[PDB]
């Protein structure tokens, strides 16, 4: 199977796989069962901001998710990514729906990696219909209002159930190296999760993977397009 | 055929295809016969710096090539790259040898493109044996002393004749867009051209191409790995 | 007197001092009588964007001023800033009103200078009530809605006549050096010029000055807070 | 008294004020008696690199000090800088000598601060004789070989005892804000500490201070130009 490290914005509690009983953010290391979670007051129809940070000094993967004029949710987990990921990775955004659904709209995405110095930075403040520096997988589309729709939306703007989609940056990223004095990365994205129902599902993740990562077959719903099973 | 825009550091005068009778820098628009050239005092065995700049306001492609404690060579050409290149491109470094030879050693390479904002930046201050964000074509290799050798060198660094090699950044670049108020790019690389002979050949280019560009058949020597013919 | 280089967004034609008979953008080199101007379709009450660029290779000062979904205005002038400005400068925004008036509201301001490398970058996407990295001169205030008001506005945002104000970045900038292979700078700001009258005045400038520059006595109205006289 | 947060590269053990019995790096919060230290294998006459990082999510101040082809020294301390520093600060480099001495040569210095976004970045890869974006205090000088000499060196290159000097970046920095979702800073500098004696003293610090900070009178030797006493 693929190797996944992810920050999940989990809109739907699957208590049977160790989700807490509320919308949450989590750090996932090679399992959909988050190593750590924090409560997340998701705001249906409001534009949110996610910031993810890691450096090779602290070896702490941290995420902050916020909306204007509201308290942030934050989660951190000590992990040595050198012992989990291959040296070269791709970075991406993933989303899913199941029997419940939501828009998984990305309005912007930036990423910076630095290895001491080699550097990579990309910034998307808009997505075009033919975004050739993105690998779109499953139901992911670009161009509609200059946004990235990770999961399927009908002609009338309604989100579809049992959908899964991902966008990976085209270039592989050197995420760690033994010869590195300091390695760091950050990602930011803005998202709009809307549900006609007051039961939205299933969420959005920022993930890092083996370069050849693809949607595991059947990874709709609670598996967020990341994992083949709930182990 | 490919679509090429390039800045050439041409170490060998091919007077039969319109080269001036001295080492020169040139701006190449879809031809190896430079639209504009300037005299270049190439310094055998010394580390040089090349800077290339363009913005959609001035629509002027400019390059400066320099060595420490020596006068710069500079060349500029008015061109609307919107009318020459496709919207999506790859960016690269190319080098060749022929009957005469030289090391085509790259010690560092950076690039920034901005479309008003979407942005791409990479910086290589060292190259690793397995540099997965580079597409190596022909004789180009990485890892030897942390450098990028565009053309063939022996175990002792001695350069071989009839060699051609290129390195393209893995991700496609959005170099222009009609809805853009301002588009800009800049590139820097440091190079070491050494020749045992007092007749070095054939040179190094920074180039921008169609995303699927490859070394044209036969394009060793004066064609610099860029062009199928001398038209 | 001070040494000024500026890009003016001139909302009010002073035909008696060589303004063309319409709102215009201009390049000012040590005089309010622009060395070059272009027609500017200023849009009362709409947020606009100004981009200013210069590099030591082309030695061309260029500016583009635009509104969403409208054609740009652009102006360029060939000037060797090495022969005009001192080596060390301050960078700033200036605005004035006279008998006629307008809001001179700055919503954002960024600047980058590079000398080949020494570098300086600042980005203001909001201004606080106590913005200690800004020198406010004359009527300029910060904090109201997180904006920079260069000229006087009432409690309800209504603009006052005979006002002049400037904001300079606190740190001096090394804009040129003889030992530099390449020097470049860029500035971006977003502005909101609103007038209850259909005769707005007098405009906004981005300027570069001697480090100790201050508002010349009397420099309200057509002198834009930049010049002691109309010579 | 001033408010100081610093990372010290302490070359001289003052066992009487709680220094460990070896050259060390430390995190100083309003005292020269480091809240945390790590062993540092200082290499007389070799160019070293120091990296300092902090973000408002982890609230961890970390430093890594390294030489090429040697193991790094690293130190971290959990501190909420929001509870220690004023909102606006200056950032600087400090060094001292006492009865024992050393060159306190800075070859380069970069700093980035970001408040979510407002940003500040400066990079010095060389210092000029008249570096107007630096406030030099005490014995600090610029221009000699393009370096920053924090403490006094004689005409013959010999370091002098009982010397103290600092360089602060001219612009105040917004290092924290209550409305900030994420605040971060990083600093990098390269240094050359040479001693003829083989008993070097006293060290170099990166520090953050109240904007009006100045060398405490008598703060030569073990006080590193930062503190008035050893409390
Ligand atoms: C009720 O179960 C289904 O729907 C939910 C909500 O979408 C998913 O989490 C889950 O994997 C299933 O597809
Ligand atoms: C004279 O013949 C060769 O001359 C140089 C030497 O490298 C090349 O430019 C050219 O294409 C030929 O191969
Ligand atoms: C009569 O003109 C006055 O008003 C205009 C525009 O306000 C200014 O340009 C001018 O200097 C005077 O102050
Ligand atoms: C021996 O004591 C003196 O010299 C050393 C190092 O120079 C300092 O630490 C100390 O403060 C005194 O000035
Ligand atoms: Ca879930
Ligand atoms: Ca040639
Ligand atoms: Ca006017
Ligand atoms: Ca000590
Ligand atoms: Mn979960
Ligand atoms: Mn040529
Ligand atoms: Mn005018
Ligand atoms: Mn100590």
């Amino acid at each position: 199977a693929d190797t996944i490290v992810a920050v999940e914005l989990d809109t739907y509690p699957n208590t049977d796989i160790g989700d807490p009983s509320y919308p949450h953010i989590g750090i996932d290391i090679k399992s959909v069962r988050s190593k750590k979670t924090a409560k997340w007051n998701m705001q249906n129809g409001k534009v949110g901001t996610a910031h993810i940070i890691y450096n090779s000094v602290d070896k702490r993967l941290s995420a902050v998710v916020s909306y204007p004029n509201a308290d942030s949710a934050t989660v951190s987990y000590d992990v040595d990514l050198d012992n989990v990921l291959p040296e070269w990775v791709r970075v991406g955004l993933s989303a899913s729906t199941g029997l419940y659904k939501e828009t998984n709209t990305i309005l912007s995405w930036s990423f910076t990696s630095k290895l001491k110095t080699n550097a990579l930075h990309f910034m998307f403040n808009q997505f075009s219909k033919d975004q050739k520096d993105l690998i779109l997988q499953g139901d992911a589309t670009t161009g509609t209002d200059g946004n990235l729709e990770l999961t399927r939306v009908s002609s009338n703007g309604s989100p579809q159930g049992s959908s899964v989609g991902r966008a990976l940056f085209y270039a592989p990223v050197h995420i760690w190296e033994s010869s590195a004095v300091v390695a760091s990365f950050e990602a930011t994205f803005t998202f709009l999760i809307k549900s006609p129902d007051s039961h939205p599902a299933d969420g959005i993740a920022f993930f890092i993977s083996n370069i050849d990562s693809s949607i595991p077959s059947g990874s709709t719903g609670r598996l967020l397009g990341l994992f083949p099973d709930a182990n």
